[PDB]
């Protein structure tokens, strides 16, 4: 029983953390199969041009400028490439503690582990969610630059963020790691505007679900109605609009213990009119929107990674 | 920058878990230097779970009983020995990965990281803390027995949970590593509800400290209050008392943000009677009370000015 904010077990992503400096900067770097993955700006934050001309930067610069440190042993760097943001430097060694790993992007609403590293050394993991402005409310410090995020498919690290900047607003900003911003961002340290954030609808659903597996239900009444009864509801509460893909993927948590998923949207409805304030919904007051469908089964269900 | 539930880096624990089945029963174990710790009840029977007469048990189990698997390859049991609590497998393969290890007896208040695993690989890891009335609030299914929880301390892994049972309440009770229940608690049958659950008042104060070094100082201390007088409204309240150990642990966080610690007290009664009323510190509606001063500053490291 219980339900906690669990994140993905990270010993398989410790092992690919090394130590990238050029330079004075020195950022973390994952080391895959022959090849270090870290954000490109730690080849020009040392004279702060507050606008860096990363083409130009990276010519200049052979392998003997990098110094790649895995914990201890030094890395030859055999080689250097760019990929519109992150930075490719080749190594000799290949590292053995490699694992089964593949690059994609997330979407919105989506959650992923973050590992954050400081001198590629990893200081804690903890989960979080790809909110829908393209930013993520995670804990940096300086230095922890070349953090990566990522899940786990039976022994598939299958990574999708990499942090390279923070925004006024306080909350983080980053790539993938073919290179890509989630949204409209560059790596410059021009001032840039975080965005409008919603909260995630078909998280909610999915973590209100949660709630009546181990048991707490609580507030299922009030005359189940259908999709677009809920989404000019939501517009007012700054929800995001609920839409049928979403009804889709919440079947298997329907199917389980409630009627349908129409039902639990009803049930939602009120929670937003009214506050509890006297009994927390399974595990606090407010609502938790960081919860896909996909990670309430995982959890619910003890699925291991081997 | 932000502010998160993380926990520690699992890699090192992972490589100590194993499967330890005992005839018909199937939980984890840590695989230590050439020990295999796991939670004793594996011996016993569904039948004979009324009141275990474990010693009598364990002589009737011999080596050949015990199948404990790393993975795939199986560890050959060559003794069995029994802490009171705890299945001291002696194996005769070293574990290689063994990290540097300390079993460690947490008080209550503290906190510690749970890597929760199913036939002997990780399900995933989150972060809670030893409740006052010796419980913790996990997130455990069946199978899940044996799952430690840890502290890492710049090289070593302070071993101070293992996971034993599940209480009605939905709460969770275990024993540390050398075989003691945290709690009036028996590996036997009966009710075993354990009371009370109470609120932690160190740490709350610490994770108010937290909001006010990310931007939020609008619980404003008007007046004080001395030691006693603050326990006054804190035995009504459910609230842990606040001791000058409690103090000098605060030390730190109370010298780095300049709010004294008997001040930052009666900043919590004006958030109490008043309710929220649309007020949520940096995270949430409630309190929250499984962050000790040791995390926060751990987490955003801030300086002090003096």
């Amino acid at each position: 029983s219980g339900f906690r904010k669990m994140a993905f077990p990270s010993g398989k992503v410790e092992g690919c953390m090394v130590q990238v400096t050029c330079g004075t900067t020195t950022l973390n770097g994952l080391w895959l199969d022959d090849v270090v993955y870290c954000p490109r700006h730690v080849i020009s934050t040392s004279e702060d041009m507050l606008n860096p001309n990363y083409e130009d930067l990276l010519i200049r610069k052979s392998n003997h400028n990098f110094l790649v440190q895995a914990g201890n042993v030094q890395l030859r760097v055999i080689g250097h490439s760019m990929q519109n943001c992150v930075l490719k430097l080749k190594v000799d060694t290949a590292n053995p503690k490699t694992p089964k790993y593949k690059f994609v992007r997330i979407q919105p609403g989506q959650t992923f582990s973050v590992l954050a590293c400081y001198n590629g050394s990893p200081s804690g993991v903890y989960q979080c969610a790809m909110r829908p402005n393209f930013t993520i409310k995670g804990s940096f410090l300086n230095g922890s630059c070349g953090s990566v995020g990522f899940n786990i498919d039976y022994d598939c690290v299958s990574f999708c963020y990499m942090h390279h900047m923070e925004l006024p607003t306080g909350v983080h900003a980053g790539t993938d790691l073919e290179g890509n911003f989630y949204g409209p961002f560059v790596d410059r340290q021009t001032a840039q505007a975080a965005g409008t954030d919603t909260t995630i609808t078909v998280n909610v659903l999915a973590w209100l679900y949660a709630a009546v597996i181990n048991g707490d239900r609580w507030f299922l009444n009030r005359f189940t109605t259908t999709l677009n009864d809920f989404n000019l509801v939501a517009m007012k509460y700054n929800y995001e609009p609920l839409t049928q893909d979403h009804v889709d993927i919440l079947g298997p948590l329907s199917a389980q213990t409630g009627i349908a998923v129409l039902d639990m949207c009803a049930s939602l409805k009120e929670l937003l009119q009214n506050g509890m304030n006297g009994r927390t919904i399974l595990g606090s007051a407010l609502l938790e929107d960081e919860f896909t469908p996909f990670d309430v089964v995982r959890q619910c269900s003890g699925v291991t990674f081997q």
